[PDB]
């Protein structure tokens, strides 16, 4: 045990405390305690025992930032043994996790929360001391970064609940139509939510899981329902759900951001979850321009094209693909000049279609038999297209393989910055799991880079930001959303562009596409 000393502790204590929910907005704090020494210190009151701390040092730091963010009290998040163990090894996502693979444990109890901190910083910073990259990326990027999405989360964004509630009358309009073609195509009502009903349905003039469903696109039945299944999800996930959603204390939607959560170091986000909303979907679109800015605000939109490509263009050095953005040409237009051997001015489209879509297709995964089914082109021209690609880019092909190969002799691979991330199965007997692996070998650099780049923009972009009267909201794939005045917007545009643009000195240029609007949909033009 450790020995009780009274409120407040000296500073550079460990924090630990426990919440009432989940979510640091909604929550309410119900213990609150430091260590520092072999002594514990428990706070009498939580709430006002936050202004004695000068800073949330330990476990889950921004969360609590968050908390005391709405409360009005600026407490910023500080060392956080997450981040240390997270860039350790990615596999480190929950504080669960950590502590049983360090020698901890993790209880619903303040004051061990706040004891174990302390233990597992030490441990784990003692690790981290020898690895110079990383020290580097927990000082100048992730831990700044802590403060960051502490202020994102807690500003939160304004919705159009007015909009919202329309727009779920319009698609529970189009599920009627659907259900209604339905019947018709059946023959006989029926209820499509009912597994033994729909089934008999099937087989009763079919020969017969989504998977399952979506192979069988037969008859159009089948087609029209998968259509329902969608439409389904999508109003109860994100068009119904959303209004509920909305803090009471600040009339805005506070969706949460996790720092340690995806395998590749790209910031993922909960309740709702923007990573699924659909990208370029009639309805997708129709939910972005729910998200709207505040009375005599705008909304700044800013995105990165093609940085997947860019990056892989910086990582193998290849002089063509290099040249291609240095000269600010068409991608997928010199792709396909180069695969065909056609000069620009010939690129039929749909050369220019079967560029697009291999070039995308060796990004993620390396997207073989794939090419056959989404070309409709014989099996034999297929693997010959992917041989043109590869012999127009040498160099990306002989960095893959180089990838592959100190994957092999290392044991990990690592982003342009040393982020790293272990890979045992490359020498995996298993088909699927080497494949699996092998994927994740390159993916890993091209993502992570794409990832970090962005996350440094964002770091040396808030202070700056903040000195203007200019708000940063939301961040998912490869794109930012600010928030600032009427007659500012253009100017904080200006400056977010050039910021992210030379955030870093690549081998190839960075492009931001930039938009100003009342409602993301609208920004984004």
């Amino acid at each position: 045990a450790l020995e009780e000393a009274p409120w407040p502790p000296p500073e550079g204590a460990f924090v630990g405390f426990v919440l009432s929910r989940k979510e640091p907005m909604w929550a309410d704090l119900l213990a609150l305690a430091a260590a520092r020494g072999g002594r514990v210190h428990r706070a009498p009151e939580p709430y006002k025992a936050l202004r004695d701390l000068k800073e949330a040092r330990g476990l889950l730091a921004k969360d609590l930032s968050v908390l005391a963010l709405r409360e009005g009290l600026g407490l910023p998040p500080g060392d956080d043994p997450m981040l240390l163990a997270y860039l350790l090894d990615p596999s480190n996502t929950t504080p669960e996790g950590v502590a049983r693979r360090y020698g901890g444990e993790w209880t619903e109890e303040a004051g061990e929360r706040a004891a174990l901190s302390e233990r597992l910083f030490a441990n784990l910073w003692g690790r981290l001391e020898g690895e110079e990259r990383l020290l580097w990326l927990y000082r100048e990027v992730e831990r700044p970064l802590s403060a960051v999405l502490a202020h994102m989360e807690a500003t939160g964004v304004r919705l159009d609940v007015a909009y919202l509630r329309a727009l779920s009358l319009e698609v529970a309009e189009e599920i009627a139509r659907l259900e209604a073609e339905v019947f018709r195509l059946a023959g006989h009502p029926f209820n499509l939510n009912s597994r033994d009903q729909l089934e008999r349905v099937l087989f009763d003039e079919l020969g017969l899981a989504a998977v399952l469903e979506a192979l069988r696109e037969a008859h159009p039945i089948v087609e029209k329902i998968l259509q329902y299944r969608e439409l389904t999800k999508l109003k109860s996930t994100y068009i119904d759900p959303l209004p509920d959603l909305i803090h009471p204390r600040t009339g805005r939607l506070h969706t949460r951001f996790n720092q340690t959560a995806t395998a590749t170091g790209r910031l993922s986000s909960s309740d709702p979850n923007l990573q699924n909303i659909p990208v370029r979907t009639p309805l997708g679109q129709r939910i972005r321009r729910a998200f709207i800015a505040e009375e005599g605000w705008l909304l700044v939109a800013l995105d990165y094209s093609q940085i997947e490509l860019r990056v892989l263009a910086h990582l193998s050095g290849d002089e063509n693909l290099i040249r291609v953005f240095q000269e600010g040409r068409d991608i997928h237009t010199e792709t396909a000049s180069w695969m065909f051997g056609v000069p620009r001015e010939a690129v039929d489209p749909l050369m220019r279609r079967a560029a697009k879509t291999i070039n995308f297709g060796v990004l993620y995964g390396m997207s073989a038999h794939r090419l056959s089914q989404e070309l409709a082109i014989p099996y034999e021209e297929a693997q010959a297209f992917i041989e043109r690609y590869f012999q127009s880019f040498p160099k990306v092909r002989a960095w893959i393989e180089k990838t592959l190969e100190e994957g092999r002799r290392r044991g990990y691979v690592e982003t342009l910055f040393g982020r790293r991330r272990y890979v045992p199965d490359l020498e995996a007997r298993v088909k699927s799991v080497r494949e699996a692996a092998e994927r994740m070998a390159f993916n890993m650099p091209v993502q992570g880079t794409a990832a970090d780049l962005m996350k440094l923009a964002m770091v040396k972009l808030f202070p700056r930001l903040e000195e203007m009267g200019a708000r940063m909201l939301l961040q998912v794939h490869d794109e930012l959303v600010l928030e600032a005045p009427k007659e500012r917007a253009e100017a904080v545009a200006r400056l977010a562009k050039e910021v992210m643009e030379g955030v870093y000195p690549l081998a190839v240029p960075l492009e931001v596409e930039v938009g100003i609007g009342e409602d993301w949909l609208s920004a984004k033009e």
